[PDB]
Parts: C-alpha cells; structure tokens; sequence
C-alpha cells in the first residue's frame, strides 16, 4: 500500500498474511512438501523518489516472518530477509542496483513460477543465478535504449560469497538475460556462469571449478489466459542431497522442463494446471535420477485484490525407489491470504 | 493507527515501545518475576477489506522485539511471532480464520488478564487452548447468527504440532466457548481437548494421552469498574519444572482461582488489585504444590490513548520450601509505555 | 516518513536499505573491515503525542535487518534492535527516557561519528556509556531550564546487566555530560563510571573494579563546513582480544583521538577527510598497542533526501607486527542508500 507520497518521494509499505496447511500421509517426510502447519507472513516497503525528470532512486526490503514456530527456542526457524537492494534507473539508458535481489536466470523462469503455493522448482534460493541471492549488481534495461518496444536485456555480476555451508555459497560470476514481448507472446533467455567456492568443490556430488545455468521461455499472457513453458540446464549448480548415505552436494548435470497453464475468470477463480520434471545425471554412485517430477492441480479465488484462498494438489510422480531418497507421496496446500 | 484506507481496504499498522525494569531481592532468581532490564516493543498490522456488503477478508501479524539483549550472539533472545492469521467473515453466519491465534480457553482467561504487567499465568503460550498456539482454525459467532443479543459461542480445532520440546508441543483437538453479556455483566465458559505427543508423554511429569483445559468467567465492565473472576482446572496440560532435579512436564491435574478489580479514574489514574492461586496435584514424587500464590498491588495512569505508566507490585505468597522450587521472592515492575 | 499525525499523535516509519560493499586484499581478515557484501536494512519508527501544551510523550523503536545472509541458517546472523525507549519531555524542565538508548558519552563522540560507512570506531555497542546500550535511563536538558541558550546537559543511570559474555555485561553506573553551542561552534564534555561484573573481573585481560570512560570535543557546524575533534580515555573499559592466545577482555588504560573534516558542495558532494587513533596501554603480556590507527579519505554524493551513495577508504596505519593481532589492511566500502 502506497502511504506516503510527497515532494516526489513515493514509499509502499506492502505486507501478507497466509493462513496454511499442507495435507501429505503420516509424517510427510516422504512426501512432495511434507505436513503439518506452513503459516507464515510478510513484510516489505518499496521506496521511489523522483531526483529529476530522467532520474529515479528506489530501495526495496522483503522479510519473511514464519507463523508456524513456537515462541521459544525455535522462534526464528525460517526467518530472513528475502530482498533488500538498492539502485538508481535513468530515462532510457538503464538501471543499476546492488544488494540481495533475484539472479538473472529468474528472468526466464519466472514464466512458470505461477503456481498457488508450489511450483518454481528450479528457482532455488542461494543459488548462484536460479533464484534470490545476496550481494548482485544488476544493470536492466527496458526497450533497448528507448528504440525497440518490447526488448530487454540484464546483466547482472554475483559477488563471492564464501559462506558456512556449501549449499549457500558461491563464487564471483556474470549473467544476463534477453527478452521479447509482442502482443501477448513473451520469449525471452538467460545464462549465468560462476566460480565454484573450495568448500563446494570438497563436497562428494558434483565436480568441477565452474557452475552454469541456462533457460528458455515461451509464454502467452493475454485475454485471461496464461500459458508458459520452460526448459533448462545446470552444471554443476543444483543442490541435491543422497539421503541413503546423508551425503550433500551438486548435481553435475540437470535437464528441466516446467509448464504451467491457467485461466482467469471474471469471477475471481483462476484454476492452475502444470508439469514440471527436473532429472539429475552423472550424478556419482547413482548416475541418473529424477529429481523433480510432478501433476499440478489447483485453483486460487479472488474475492479482490486483498484477500484471495488457494487449494494447490501435487500429483507426485517420483517413485518409491529413487536412489536419492526424493519423496514419492503426493501433497495438498489449502491456504487463506490477506494481503495489502 | 490507520495508515491506509482506500477502495475498501483499510490497514492498520501498530506497535508499542516499553521501557521496562523489574526489582526483586538480590539476583532476582528466586523471586516470582526475576530482576533487571525487561524492555521491549511490539509491530503489527491489522488489515480489513470489504468485499462486498456482507463479506469482510481480514489478517493481522503481531511480532514481539526484545529490546533487553545485547546488539551480539544473544540479539534473538525473547524475540518471536505472536499472531499470524487471516479469515474471512460474513454476514450473522459467523467469522473464520487460520493460523497462529489464541486458543478459545482465552476467551475466558481474557476476563482476568487485565494487570498492568503481570497475571494471566494460567494463559501460557503455545499450551494447546488456554493462550497463543499456532495452526488453529477457529469459528466464531457473534449474536448467535444474529438472533441474540450478546450471546456468542467460538469452535476452534488445533492442529498437532509436532516440535523439538514436550512443552511446546500439542496433538490434534477440538475446543470451544460460549459468552453471554447483559447491560455491563459477562459471564463465559470453554473447553478444549487435545493429544499429547509422544515427546510429551515421555517426560517424567504427568501421566496420560489426553490434555483437557477449561475454564469460568464472570465480569463487571460497566460504569468506570471493573471486576472480573476465574476459575479452572487442567489435566495434564499445565507445564512444571522442578528445579531440584531439572525435570520438566506437566502437572496431571491443576486447579487456578483468578480475582481482578480495578477502578478507571477520569484524569487517568487505574488503580488495580488482584489475586491469583494456581495449585497443582498429583505431581510424580511430590503430590500437591502451588504453582502461582500471590496478591497484586497496581495502577496504571494514562496521560492519552498514545502515553502511560505503570508500577506492578506482587505480594508472593509462595513459601520458600515450595517442593518444585518456584520463586519465594516479591517483585516490583516500573514501566512507561509508548504505543502508537 | 510522516505516515500518520491526527488527534496530536504523529507517528514516523523510517528505515533504510543500504547496497553495500567492502574490498580489502584476500579474505580481509588481516582487514581493518574485511570483505565481501555488506548490504542491510533498516525498520524504525518514532512517534510524539501532545499531552497537553508543557507535556509531549515520545517513543523510539529501531532494528538492523542485515542482507548479507542466506536463507538457510545464518538467517539472522547480526540482527538486532538498536534502539527502544520511551519517555516523555515537559516544557523546559526536562525529559526522561529509559530503555535501550545511546550512552551518554557518545554526546561527545557524535561529534566526529560523521564518516560515510566507518569511523566512530571508541563508540562501541554494549559498552556502558559510549554507545548503544540496554537499561539506561536517561534525563536531558535544553538551555539550561530555559535560562540559558545554547547550554545542554544530559544524566544517565545505568542498570546493571549480568550477560552470558564479559564483553556485553554491566554493571550499575551514573554518567552525565555537558554541551555548549554557539554561532557555529560546539564544545561537548562527557563522563562515566559503572561497576563490573564478577565475569568481566574474570577475564584475563583487565583488571579492576571500576570502569570508566570520558571525552571531549570541540566542533564547527556553520556554512557548509564540518570541523570537529574528540579526546578521551578510558579504564578497565575498551574490550580488546589477543589473537595469537585467543584471549579477550578489557584494556587497562586506552588514550583516543579523533579528527574529521568535511565540506558541503550545494550540488550534492560531500568530502570527508578523518583520522582517527586509538593507543591502549599497561595490557597485561602485551603492555603498550595501538587499537586503531588510520586516515580517511571519502566522500557521499546526495541526489536529493532520500537517495546517497557513497565510498571510504581507509589509510589503515596499523602494523603487521602488532602485538594484539589488529588488521594492519586497508579497505574500501562503496555503497547506494534509499532511506525514507
């Protein structure tokens, strides 16, 4: 919500609340999303202040504030901060901010990650470009310079961040992404590529210096229809656990497809179908394995633009033997939502 | 305050800051509330959006900030969530909401919960329905469907919530309230009963699958006074500790007796006295022994809606010997409080 | 920003997001402030209400949300409150607040607390009297009663606080200073002295009963032009640490200076010069080490009120060999704020 706008500085104080629950048999631990309560809120302000006709600062800030903990020891599973950056955009020629804000690669997948509450598979956080991440220095700029309607382009530099965990980390690295609009079609790519940190070259899944991420989209967006697909590859990047041995690392190599369609009505309900397969290969001890591989049906009702209700169903299609351990049962979400 | 009101949604953003210090004999650690610095401030928003003339979305977040932590490793102490929900009402029909939100006991421990820093002991958190737990789905109506005038009746189902501690944990229930006011005088009734988890049966107090809490309110709220009583019982539901052997549970049976009176003066002055004994029985290798024993003597004077002080004294009757090991020792609250 | 003033109740939402980075040789341990991204947030809020002509009540709330962070679990690594206190202030015979606020002698040490990223290096958190810190209540005074133009003094008690580490304890104190201000220039004195804990006397390095901390300064506010210096000493009081014995504790003695010098370009340059030194004497095994010791060069461009950028070097002057192990390295920070 938009609470002050004065003197050209314009500030939204945005937030959410989202009653939730997630249904899967017995414990959920072999299932897509477990079970048991997944409440959680939000809190955000974005801020926009005019410095001359051509010259625009802005500075946003996310959190997460999980509804599902106890007020004791386990208080704080869960919370963090998810976006904070700040940046400056000029007339035509482009925008440059620095902070925790989402890798390039998102730009593609973005198309899919449409779902109710799932959905996005590949988009991990603290994953190199795939997702949100902290210290990115991102140049975008819309409609080539001013000259071509519908054409944009990002670049966007990952600094090192050498972290206690090899799930988390990354090294320096550079991406971009090109995107094309026209009359309800969207096209658009994104590449990252990125050093890999000592500690994720010392884990036993995945080997190699260097960590790639690549995706392709196709969406139509127009007369409420949504239709989008996806497809992608990683080396060396998405994180993957062999829980028969507990042992963590990368996957070597992955092969991604999402697909999502959904249609919304006048009325406020917007039913979701979607696919989505994400199989890891070369993976040691195992060689191939899916990681990834589902049905999606769903639909959320809108009663406005502040409260909404969502019932997400997974189709969960890995199977009980997967040599990873990667849950097999299925998983529902029922959820309530207010948002300002 | 209301920092949002537009096309149907208005939003609430609150919060408080309160520069507290409690005294008590020497350290403090004998003594019923401890002693030093206990500052602290709250955030929250409430929101509400029309949908349509008999439809009401609503949410509200509530978060707790120590303010009595070092700026280092202990900067988290105390810190939590205390409601995340969101619900939609209609019409005389009745209102529903999800997530973290106080268990339906407190609708009637609520009558006694008035002391300007301390009482309402019998309303812990996450303590299955007698204070804030998390996952609850809870109905209530207002005016029995609008057909009686100050009746009101409340059904809440908890969710089990299985964590790391028997004393934050609770199984599957179902509880519910009833509340009938008349020209200043309130009387109301709830119960809840839930599982145990096996964490909880496991510890070395209490004995039995089952939890139950109920509880009794009459009040006075007309013409400046207030006066309001308590009573209840519990059956392996009040969590205990003894300090002697560092063994914790639940103690399988309680009986608590609450008594509050208070008087608003016009120039701001809210004198405030109040008893509350909580007993516990059947205790593994103890039997009976008080749990909470004291007389409170208070006030509270409000210079506005948005400024007011506070001084909270408490006449601890507990005994020295007390076979569980609870503070012997008197403590005094100084505040002033800032809200917004 | 000024989000709600009605009924004589104004309440201002702040806060900050903060692109930050700093680049020292290698890992930047052996670093005056390491390496790597160093982008945060800030949330507050301060609210004022009119209780009637002489009495105005006033709270402040105020939290470090750091964006340096995974998601995982190092979420909340360097989260903190900064700020929480209430108070109110009557006509011209004072106001008093308590809670956690800044310690009284850091009336003195804001004076040259003025550097873009760093500087401000003796005015520590948890650290009795120099900066921020739990449990103080504090009585301030503008022009003397009244009587006197330009002349302010300030008293502060604080309580004791009996932490789980000796370098975030206290024990009970009385501090005050004093400040004269006139036609550009200010002259500012500060004193302080508290009690230590049991655990503070234990450490290794350190040794007394007594902690004590004072400064003076001396500064020019006038025509675009910033000029100021502070001097001080400290006993029992500057914590220190031995890397090469992983010992920590407090120095005996530490001698501090510090100079800044800045000018105000209309168009929205400010360049910042500094220097800064920090000796500490009679360390046991070590006995005479320099703490800090550095030039500053840098300098903020203002685009308007609520966007700045900004960068900082600092001539780190500290010796490879030093006794204590200090970072002899320098480092550069460049960052972009939005602030609101």
């Amino acid at each position: 919500a938009e609470i002050y706008n004065k003197d050209g500085n314009k500030v939204d104080l945005y937030g959410k609340a989202v009653g939730l629950h997630y249904f899967s048999k017995g414990n959920g631990e072999n299932s897509y999303g477990g079970n048991g309560d997944m409440t959680y809120a939000r809190l955000g302000f974005k801020g926009e202040t005019q410095i001359n006709s051509d010259l625009t600062g802005y500075g946003q800030w996310e959190y997460n504030f999980q509804g599902n903990n106890s007020e004791g020891a386990d208080a704080q599973t869960g919370n963090k901060t998810r976006l904070a950056f700040a940046g400056l955009k000029y007339a035509d020629v482009g925008s440059f901010d620095y902070g925790r804000n989402y890798g390039v690669v998102y730009d593609a997948l973005g198309y899919t990650d449409m779902l109710p509450e799932f959905g996005g598979d590949t988009a991990y956080s603290d994953d190199f470009f795939v997702g949100r991440v902290g210290g990115v220095a991102t140049y975008r700029n819309s409609n080539f310079f001013g000259l071509v309607d519908g054409l944009n382009f990002a670049v966007q530099y990952l600094g090192k961040n050498e972290r206690d965990t090899a799930r988390r980390s990354n090294g320096d690295g550079v991406g971009g992404s090109i995107s094309y609009e026209y009359e309800g079609f969207g096209i658009v790519g994104a590449y990252g590529a990125a050093d890999r940190t000592n500690l994720q070259e010392a884990q036993p899944l995945g080997n190699g210096k260097k960590a790639e991420q690549w995706a392709t989209g196709l969406k139509y967006d127009a007369n409420n229809i949504y239709l989008a697909a996806n497809y992608g590859e990683t080396r060396n990047a998405t994180p993957i656990t062999n829980k028969f041995t507990n042992t963590s690392g990368f996957a070597n190599k992955t092969q991604d497809v999402l697909l999502v369609a959904q249609y919304q009505f006048d009325f406020g309900l917007r039913p979701s179908i979607a696919y989505t397969k994400s199989k890891a290969k070369d993976v040691e001890g195992i060689g191939d394995v899916d990681l990834v591989n589902y049905f999606e049906v769903g639909a959320t009702y809108y009663f406005n633009k502040n409260m909404s209700t969502y019932v997400d169903y997974i189709i969960n299609q890995i199977d009980s033997d997967n040599k990873l351990g990667v849950g097999s049962d299925d998983t529902v979400a029922v959820g309530i939502v207010y948002q300002f």
